[PDB]
RNA sequence: GGCCCGUCUCGCCCGCCGCGCCGGGGAGGUGGAGCACGAGCGCACGUGUUAGGACCCGAAAGAUGGUGAACUAUGCCUGGGCAGGGCGAAGCCAGAGGAAACUCUGGUGGAGGUCCGUAGCGGUCCUGACGUGCAAAUCGGUCGUCCGACCUGGGUAUAGGGGCGAAAGACUAAUCGAACCAUCUAGUAGCUGGUUCCCUCCGAAGUUUCCCUCAGGAUAGCUGGCGCUCUCGCACACGCAGUUUUAUCCGGUAAAGCGAAUGAUUAGAGGUCUUGGGGCCGAAACGAUCUCAACCUAUUCUCAAACUUUAAAUGGGUAAGAAGCCCGGCUCGCUGGCGUGAGCCGGGCGUGGAAUGGAGUGCCUAGUGGGCCACUUUUGGUAAGCAGAACUGGCGCUGCGGGAUGA
RNA sequence: UGGAGCCGCCGCAGGUGCAGAUCUUGGUGGUAGUAGCAAAUAUUCAAACGAGAACUUUGAAGGCCGAAGUGGAGAAGGGUUCCAUGUGAACAGCAGUUGAACAUGGGUCAGUCGGUCCUGAGAGAUGGGCGAGCGCCGUUCCGAAGGGACGGGCGAUGGCCUC
RNA sequence: AGUGCGGUAACGCGACCGAUCCCGGAGAAGCCGGCGGGAGCCCCGGGGAGAGUUCUCUUUUCUUUGUGAAGGGCAGGGCGCCCUGGAAUGGGUUCGCCCCGAGAGAGGGGCCCGUGCCUUGGAAAGCGUCGCGGUUCCGGCGGCGUCCGGUGAGCUCUCGCUGGCCCUUGAAAAUCCGGGGGAGAGGGUGUAAAUCUCGCGCCGGGCCGUACCCAUAUCCGCAGCAGGUCUCCAAGGUGAACAGCCUCUGGCAUGUUGGAACAAUGUAGGUAAGGGAAGUCGGCAAGCCGGAUCCGUAACUUCGGGAUAAGGAUUGGCUCUAAGG
RNA sequence: AAGCAUCGCGAAGGCCCGCGGCGGGUGUUGACGCGAUGUGAUUUCUGCCCAGUGCUCUGAAUGUCAAAGUGAAGAAAUUCAAUGAAGCGCGGGUAAACGGCGGGAGUAACUAUGACUCUCUUAAGGUAGCCAAAUGCCUCGUCAUCUAAUUAGUGACGCGCAUGAAUGGAUGAACGAGAUUCCCACUGUCCCUACCUACUAUCCAGCGAAACCACAGCCAAGGGAACGGGCUUGGCGGAAUCAGCGGGGAAAGAAGACCCUGUUGAGCUUGACUCUAGUCUGGCACGGUGAAGAGACAUGUUUUUUCACUGACCCGGUGAGGCGG
RNA sequence: GUGCCAGGUGGGGAGUUUGACUGGGGCGGUACACCUGUCAAACGGUAACGCAGGUGUCCUAAGGCGAGCUCAGGGAGGACAGAAACCUCCCGUGGAGCAGAAGGGCAAAAGCUCGCUUGAUCUUGAUUUUCAGUACGAAUACAGACCGUGAAAGCGGGGCCUCACGAUCCUUCUGACCUUUUGGGUUUUAAGCAGGAGGUGUCAGAAAAGUUACCACAGGGAUAACUGGCUUGUGGCGGCCAAGCGUUCAUAGCGACGUCGCUUUUUGAUCCUUCGAUGUCGGCUCUUCCUAUCAUUGUGAAGCAGAAUUCACCAAGCGUUGGAUUGUUCACCCACUAAUAGGGAACGUGAGCUGGGUUUAGACCGUCGUGAGACAGGUUAGUUUUACCCUACUGAUGAUGUGUUGUUGCCAUGGUAAUCCUGCUCAGUACGAGAGGAACCGCAGGUUCAGACAUUUGGUGUAUGUGCUUGGCUGAGGAGCCAAUGGG
């Protein structure tokens, strides 16, 4: 048979990401002298929205504690974050929203986002639209630290790394509906070429698993083993349950 | 008969540089493409069987390497475009009714993946026109939509078992259930079509057996050619038959029979064989009357491809002599009271019933392996110009006279 | 008729005989002077040129496209098709004195109009890595990736070595 | 002493030192609605020049009736620009909004665009008329005019203000400019260093394309093919309309031919007494209604609609009245 | 398509491309995200079943279990025995996974049926709803109604060959170039046809092909290879043509597509036969240093469990800008 | 993590297969390897998806000897005990049994019961059976040994005879003081020779699942779906006899139990033509033909009194309707009518029409299948090509002879055409108990058809004849024009 999609978007060129208006990598401030033992100080100077994220970016100038230059950087504003504030960043920074410093220091119990994972990734975690990651407990000796990530999951990370604190600014965007195709349209067109999609059940029995038939049924259970192959590996991957 | 090699059986004898798990020999079975006072080699010609393009033309295919996103499918970048009207969302102003609570009314306002509708985009219906057209998909009326999932130019990206697809296996340059170009490749085909001068002579088969065999091959059969070995209407013939006769056997078919067996089956008559049921005279009785289920005795009617005591006609083998008789004698390890039986020698006797034939034998070897019809017999079927058999003859392969025409 | 080679016999050899193959090439008939030259209302009179006028030209009349045009200019594409003169052999499915046809010529002038410069989607080198290999992957990734300039110091020629 | 001066200020004047460095802006931003300013075109009342009718009328019908880029001045818009002053009895104000003790009205100013008018260009040229020079060749010669105004939700273009929508936020770089600093330079009392050049003066700007068609005949479809192909401009009338119809500017000969008759069957339009779908698989085709104004509008419903539901009346011309600046 | 509901994934990850690599898309991304599904707005509801096929969880409590390694015999090739990973078996979960939802017996004061109870193959046996449906062979089911007449339409009944709950059931406003039934007006659809117009067709001036063609062409019967233009017997036939016409030429158009055969293919599916990419697991090498601890042989050898270090190797950031005492 | 092995998963992907016979193919069966009786026509041989059947086993004895008896059944008897329990006598040609299916064969056996046994052992050939005179399987006499049994003759190397079974290659076991193991010697191992086994049931022997309506190719009328051809079981129709139905009375009208025929208007049966194509159903239109006659004309018979209605003859001349439903062929219903008879012409008729439902490709539902998919199950939307050729026909010029022309005509031949009904009088009469209820000739007219014609009426209408008007244009009036014929 064909090639099926999903299959087809490994190789990308049409299901590549649509990242020409997109104002930048949204990215922590980079670890130095004054983010290890001090702190520096920025302004936000605008909140600029960002194609394909529902999330508000925010542009926070710093100068350069080594060269005469006022380095900019592309955080995610928390919800409450206005211009014209002074973000500080680094390890004796207090505790307010909007203040990124070290899980180690802060207090447990902080709400926090844009959390990173290893140390000096420059924000990888709960940071989509309005998730937060929890701080469960620290500890002392080897610098861990449990973490609660916004799907529930409890994860050991060390206590080196930092996060912005508050939630992420643009919460309860799921809570409206979309109401059009048009405007699903328009919200995926903004990030990349996955939205119409075609049930398999509906296609042809040689561009997918689940289609022919002179009725449109699966046939074939559609929970599938995970050492299942490529063009195969169609359905409900590795389902422990199923049902409601 | 004899000999060589392999294998099997029964037994003994001979020789040594090394006396042995040595080597050789006898007789009798049996297998070999052997010997038995050679016949091959080399070249050329004809035919047949093959491998090769293989008599010629022909596929649906498969693989390898490249070319296309000028059409179309989708994503991105940069530009362009979309009259005039209808309904009147939020917000806002004013008035009226009442107590706030509030409720109505008149405006303003211009939202909608809203409505009619132009340009644009697309193509429902007339299944209209045309349908060797204007056109390898157009035209007219009627149409759907026309501010958002809209239309469109240029640039660009995705390339073939790949792409792309609001998903029709749709599109991918008039080519898509796997594009196009070139090569392997003159791919293969038990399958269709065709196969080129004359005359003479001979001349078929659709059948046996086997094969994943049923449109085909192989093998026998039918056929042609090349010959050989012999005989002679030149005073002087051994053998052979789709033939008959003379003797000798085989049958179990037609017919006939079942008063004979096996199976079916009709009706009277005479006998308590022997019980029993509906029964009638009787408490009952083989005491009188008959009945049928199975009883007997002689009779009577109709049968049988898978019944038969009998039993034809047509048929099938044999013998009609010299390869036959009559004698005398050797051999035997078979059998053996002497004897048998078989094999070798030597000698003596020729028209072996009718008519007709000149016979025997060895190589190659094409085509065929779809048949059909008719007298008689016969299976299945209501029957068939139906299907399937037996002998024989025809058509096929064959004209000619007749049946008006015509296998 | 033709104008330059050819045949009989003995032998050898072959790309050696056509009526077919929806055979291959070339040519020619019936059909047949037939189908057809019928989508978007329409032409008419007089004169000039000529051998020749329904189609050329001029004048007049009547019409059509009706400013989202049958108008005036560009892009892609075509490449001389643009213009003048002459011809009517072939083409303009009738004709033509006409044409985008033929034959001679001629015509496109830029600091300001565009390309040229930049970058977008993207393409594509060096290093690096992969691959038997032509090469392929990738554009910051396993890089010593700058060839520039101010102020000062040394040295040197050129121009009236002062500058 | 002297790298300028003026204003309360927004800022202005013809220049008005300055580096490596840093910061910022322009480049450089969606779609739609509404309003206002300016232009081009259209309309009306006239005045001039030339053409048409004038069998009757018509101070009449048609054409024309202007000024480039580049500087200066002034109208006209916009201001989220500044000063005085502090407002409820709330005020100003738009089509709608909206604004105001974080400073509204009322005064006084300042900046930007000024494509509009005048002005240099510039009336010499261009146009419309009348009359001539020269046999011809001849880019001519002269007499006049190119004027005064107003309206409009008019069509198109441009600029500005404001609002709506987005689970859409609507591009980069080349290049140019401004600011913060003060490394550094200047001459010492008539000169200089400087002039991100204030005015003038001198030289140069190389290379490539430039014609025509652009579409019922110059392109692609085998062709002068009823097909396909991206754009700029857009007159008058009727009319809601850039719908349809007629006309002006411009264009053409009816789309690979004409003549004579009007047979059948065709293709495309129509019309039919009486019936109204009885025809046919099937109201297929055809036919009825249709614009606007005034009434009126059911069931159901997601309370938004249905809805132009369904169903009635009117529509011409002429002469007036009243209202709308 | 929005709405609804699942599944996987915390980055040495999920899905996927790649001959290849510290390769690449999602990713200028981080669970309100990405990838794979089913259903298809609103309301309401989504019953029972894990026996089967899938998917998934742990388990030295373990049947099967390859290579490498361990021990025993021999002169060795070789053989034997124990150990024996993942996965299959065993045990839970899972139906908005694929799917499935039948029979038998007893039982109610008329009969009938079964509210109730037990069992089967195999795990429950069709729940709420709905229907002669687009889904019902019988069938044109039965009744009511629409008609003069209805195999059509609508409303009810359920005995439903063979309806049924996200393989979604039911209802439902608006919408539909979707499919059916009736009614009002309307009309040549028809009774039943008629006439007019434009372009053709007709003739003419000029120009002018193409399909097709064994020979060509009047019929009745007979026979034939079983429907003759030709043969036989009859009927008979007479030059050259024009406009129509559709009866014939089993007219043309294309080596029937239907059905069959071929030891001919191709697209697809899987519980067909062989394989293979990917993926999971085990062994050897890259692969080092220390700590305690358990087991086996035996009076040093092997299997090893976890932790600690970086020195190989991997990941992240930077303009490698303050790392350790 | 990489490099290399090992194990699981694997239609994500690749290659390939999906037997044969067959009254077309699938389904159903094996007629695919064998055996008996018949077919089978008296040697043998002989076919079909002809008939009845049977087989892929079973037996340590059911094999091999020797001995003794007779079996099945019947009659007669005997306590329980009867029809069948056990004992005895007689008859008893096999009418029982021999493992099975059938046939043949057999009586001191080939059966039953005993006693002993393993000839059911090893090794060469020859022959028969299907046959090509090749195998395999089975069998037939023998030959050499070793044996069993019996007193011996002899019998026996499997089953009383006809079936009970299997190549190459590979593997396994057994046997020889067997050969080789490639320089020589030993040993393990391996290869050889022969015999047996592990099996090819499609049985002379590939290793093998489906679907295609998205399909393709080479062919076939060797082979179907249509029509045409033979037959007529079936469908329809007509006779022969005559037990009865009919108040008596077989035959006015019918007619059982039986039997003889016609038709291709129905379905069957066959495969003879066509697969280098003969357009596959209905409906619309239109023409001709048959009679097996519904009505009309002329008649005969009735259980014909009249009316009405049945049977039968000559007879196809003229008629056989409008609709609701269904695609319908059929069917049923409403109404009219004299009557609403049955059929054929390639199941008449697609270069005549339509495309309604079968029968492409898109879809939805139900059943089946894991699936792709299938369903004479239902629904929906689905391009209907060409005549200008020859003939036939409809019309039109014409043509040959009459010396040429014109007028007037005749005529062979060919076509043919009229049909049916209502009202009045007869007549409320004939007839009849009554109810009811005719017929002939006449009179007035209608239905269908045919041939004409436009006085009237209706339609058409571009005399573009004449008014009325919308928009635009010629300066206005007048006169007009365009708007594919502006409209009315
Ligand atoms: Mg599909
Ligand atoms: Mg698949
Ligand atoms: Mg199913
Ligand atoms: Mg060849
Ligand atoms: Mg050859
Ligand atoms: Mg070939
Ligand atoms: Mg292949
Ligand atoms: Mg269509
Ligand atoms: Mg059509
Ligand atoms: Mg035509
Ligand atoms: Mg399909
Ligand atoms: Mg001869
Ligand atoms: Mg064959
Ligand atoms: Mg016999
Ligand atoms: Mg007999
Ligand atoms: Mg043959
Ligand atoms: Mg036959
Ligand atoms: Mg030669
Ligand atoms: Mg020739
Ligand atoms: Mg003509
Ligand atoms: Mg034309
Ligand atoms: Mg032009
Ligand atoms: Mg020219
Ligand atoms: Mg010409
Ligand atoms: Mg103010
Ligand atoms: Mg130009
Ligand atoms: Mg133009
Ligand atoms: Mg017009
Ligand atoms: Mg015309
Ligand atoms: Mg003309
Ligand atoms: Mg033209
Ligand atoms: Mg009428
Ligand atoms: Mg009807
Ligand atoms: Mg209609
Ligand atoms: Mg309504
Ligand atoms: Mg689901
Ligand atoms: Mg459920
Ligand atoms: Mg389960
Ligand atoms: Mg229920
Ligand atoms: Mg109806
Ligand atoms: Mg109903
Ligand atoms: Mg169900
Ligand atoms: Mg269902
Ligand atoms: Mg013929
Ligand atoms: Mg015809
Ligand atoms: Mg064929
Ligand atoms: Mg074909
Ligand atoms: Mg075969
Ligand atoms: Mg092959
Ligand atoms: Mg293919
Ligand atoms: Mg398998
Ligand atoms: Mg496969
Ligand atoms: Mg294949
Ligand atoms: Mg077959
Ligand atoms: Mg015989
Ligand atoms: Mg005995
Ligand atoms: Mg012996
Ligand atoms: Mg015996
Ligand atoms: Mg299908
Ligand atoms: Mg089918
Ligand atoms: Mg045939
Ligand atoms: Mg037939
Ligand atoms: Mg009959
Ligand atoms: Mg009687
Ligand atoms: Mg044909
Ligand atoms: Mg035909
Ligand atoms: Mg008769
Ligand atoms: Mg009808
Ligand atoms: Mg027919
Ligand atoms: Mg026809
Ligand atoms: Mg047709
Ligand atoms: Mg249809
Ligand atoms: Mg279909
Ligand atoms: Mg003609
Ligand atoms: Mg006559
Ligand atoms: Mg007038």
């Amino acid at each position: 048979g064909r090639v099926i999609r999903g299959q087809r978007k490994g190789a990308g060129s049409v299901f590549r990401a649509h990242v020409k208006h997109r104002k930048g990598a949204a990215r922590l401030r980079a670890v130095d002298f004054a983010e290890r033992h001090g702190y520096i100080k920025g302004i936000v100077k605008d909140i600029i929205h960002d194609p394909g994220r529902g999330a508000p970016l925010a542009k926070v100038v710093f100068r350069d504690p080594y060269r005469f230059k006022k380095r900019t950087e592309l955080f995610i504003a928390a919800e409450g974050i206005h211009t014209g504030q002074f973000v500080y960043c680094g390890k004796k920074a207090q505790l307010n929203i909007g203040n990124v410093l070290p899980v180690g220091t802060m207090p447990e119990g902080t709400i926090v986002c844009c959390l990173e994972e290893k140390p000096g990734d420059r924000g990888k975690l709960a940071r989509a639209s309005g998730n937060y990651a929890t701080v469960i407990s620290h500890n002392p000796e080897t610098k861990k630290t449990r973490v609660k990530l916004p799907s529930g999951s409890k994860k050991v990370i060390s206590s080196a790394n930092r996060a912005v604190v508050g939630v992420v600014a643009g919460g309860g965007r799921i809570d409206k509906p979309i109401l059009k195709a048009g405007r699903a349209y328009h919200k995926y067109k903004a990030k990349r070429n996955c939205w119409p999609r075609v049930r398999g059940v509906a296609m042809n029995p040689v561009e997918h698993p689940f289609g022919g038939g002179n009725h449109q049924h699966i046939g074939k259970p559609s929970t599938i083993r995970r050492d299942a192959p490529a063009g195969r590996k169609v359905g409900l991957i590795a389902a422990r349950r199923t049902g409601r």
